């Protein structure tokens, strides 16, 4: 559990986070709870040019190591750790089907019953605020509460768990989620949902 | 037709499966008729991860060899084996397309010609019912008394045929209909349709 | 300009079909002009385990070589190359886009400058007639007299050329018309057209 | 700063765009700032076959070296030099979600935070004129006086920045802001938009 190892984890998961189709450009960020603070990848530089040693370490006070420029949503993964103890790995993007549901400021409801992967009934869809700021962190806390992904409102999704694997898989199964939402809703609104006891009967069964 | 060899098409079917598409994350599982039962794959174990010695036999008895754990929506494989005779490898996966049909909860009507392929003029859609029940059971193998394809309510699809590769085949083929059928359901409602005449004298042909 | 190395290329077409997302399991086909008939792929036959000496000679009587089976529609492949002399190869497939086009059983109308690549300002639909038959047959001919590609309704796509390249390109362009026309035809119906007397200049700047 | 790495760099780009999915065919172009005009590359050839001596020297005046085809497209390329100064490569493409929004004739209002990567608060829509004409250029040098990126009606895009990473980076932007935006406009219109004043701290913080 070297540091190395867990910046090589986190440029594997940029890679196939990409591989995948949930990152598009520079958008994305994957960060992972270590020591006081966490590892997460830096502004700028391309996911294919990221080498183990850009990999920057915040501590908990948010004071990043000495010459490197960790990623500009770095304040929101931070918010993550803090909210969810549980957590030690976050994973962020933009991916369209995400992205197009938290335009319409929409919760995703219990459409499929893979739903619950994310604890609930729901995948919620936190308020906008500008990207980077303490109010945006706050959004994203209070949706965490009792979620492991939210969607953030013209914006994106942000999806935590115990590790990277976990919270890529999750992130990925909250897009096609999404993708199944947007299909559905554009021939019928509303959509078709399972019922609550429904879905206490698949939480208790995961 | 050794065990092994057997193994092997599972896993290069789960790989081409991921490769066209139609698998995302730990979602789909193949399996294939042998001996008295089946050998299918096992929970939690990533496809990428999978080698021959993961696979999992299962007897007619549904009791699943020592210290392994199979895909924990084996029931339903072994409802198609005992509903279809003629069936010997079966494919589910929660295929985007399928999948937002089966929320719909609609069957696909005879919108292309290929419908045939599952052997009459539709694609079936069967009640929901929680994962891995007896009563989910039940609904696939009377859906599959007549198709070889159904979709389930608010989950995805089973496909079965008398080989792997045709199995796969015919998975590909469904999740085509499902995909035209969204998009020119989205244009109009209902969609134009081939007449049972016309499919009859398909399924001769075929 | 051997029969092998026209064989390769067709081959290498049906690869480059399914790369480009256009061939789904065994629905394309690929010909080309040779001698009195053609030469075109066999029924069956994955793709990727096709070999040169798979390739079937139909010579002008309609007769196959001996020992092999052509595809399925082989018909209207000659229907083409006796309708329009300039033709040197033909493509079929069943390509999402444009076959959700054809069940809709619409002409693409020149909601883009690329329409004129197929000769004129629109890309027709062929009326329905069961696959393998002169009826089809007849359709198709009268659809290409005045234009390189048409759509064949719930059905697919044939795009003839003066070579393989040049057909499959025209094919690609066809599926990308397609899937313009119904993600625009979803906002807004009808959809914005350019006027005849612009598609002239288009054609004569061609 | 050589006139072959210049070379390279634009093939380069020319393969990572079809790799992109934003160029099918033979559709789009690149070019870069270079002496007094601009590097292009040539007409006909498809990418695969591009060499470092296929690449095209225009000058100021238009006139082009000798025994090379530039781009039919190649005049809007040397409109976009002329109008920002600051522009040193260019990207254009009939990438489909982006052609899809240019069928409409509609600007890309602010849906998402991303839009203030091209300048401002929406991506504007050139009015239609023949492709490869003069009067297409007045129309893309008047869009592109205050955005980096342009849709054209009933054609495609333009986008243009510092270098070539960047305006590849820049068309890719676009293009997922166009698929976000005809997404939502399915389900919804007028799609929710973020507020000038939010966009204006946008930019400041870019
Ligand atoms: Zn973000
Ligand atoms: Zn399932
Ligand atoms: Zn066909
Ligand atoms: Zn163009």
């Amino acid at each position: 559990m070297e540091r190395n190892k867990l910046a090589r984890q986190i440029i594997d998961t940029c890679l196939e986070m990409t591989r995948l189709g949930l990152n598009q450009g520079t958008a994305g960020q994957v960060s992972v709870r270590y020591q006081d603070g966490m590892l997460i990848t830096p502004t700028g530089i391309p996911y294919e040019k990221l080498t183990e040693s850009h990999i920057v370490f915040i501590d908990g006070n948010g004071k990043h190591e000495e010459g490197k420029l960790p990623s500009s949503e770095w304040r929101f993964h931070m918010a993550a750790y803090q909210s969810r103890p549980d957590a030690n790995a976050v994973v962020h993007n933009h991916a369209v089907h995400c992205t197009a549901v938290s335009i319409l400021n929409r919760s995703i409801p219990a459409i499929h019953y893979m739903i619950a992967a994310a604890g609930g009934n729901s995948i919620p869809c936190a308020p906008y605020a500008t990207f980077g700021t303490r109010e945006l962190s706050e959004h994203v806390a209070l949706a965490l509460k009792n979620r492991k992904a939210t969607l953030l409102q013209h914006h994106g999704l942000i999806a935590c768990e115990v590790n990277l694997e976990k919270a890529l898989w999750l992130a990925h199964e909250v897009e096609v989620l999404a993708q199944l939402y947007l299909t559905t809703l554009a021939i019928t609104d509303p959509v078709p949902v399972l019922s609550d006891e429904e879905i206490a009967v698949v939480l208790e069964k995961f």
